[PDB]
């Protein structure tokens, strides 16, 4: 509350460690289907479905122009990537087992970075 506060984490590496999660999941073999954004004029349905589309390319852009206000955004918008994946694709399907694969890879990288 005011002039009442729990000891301050040091937030000051938090950048450049979201950066290097974001270059370990653009380098995994099966991030193929989220290096780009869905091409809306291309996918029918997706436009209408997917109220919030999401892919790495448009998290890099975020994160490179300080449009992440804290670490905790950035996982946001990387789980909305494989939400929306989830939404779109069958499970049993080649983009449907990437998007589980890359969100346990990302998972754990978190688990194992910040907690």
């Amino acid at each position: 509350s005011m002039s009442v506060k729990k000891p301050k984490r040091d937030d000051s590496k938090d950048l450049a460690l979201c950066s290097m999660i974001l270059t370990e999941m653009e380098t995994h073999e099966d991030a193929w289907p989220f290096l780009l954004p869905v091409n809306l004029k291309l996918v029918p349905g997706y436009k209408k479905v997917i109220k919030k589309p999401m892919d790495f390319s448009t998290i890099r852009e975020k994160l490179s122009s300080g449009q992440y206000p804290n670490l905790e955004t950035f996982a946001l918008d990387v789980r909305l990537v494989f939400d929306n994946c989830e939404t779109f694709n069958e499970d049993d399907s080649d983009i449907g087992r990437a998007g589980h694969n890359m969100r346990k890879y990302f998972e754990k990288k978190w688990t194992d970075t910040f907690k």
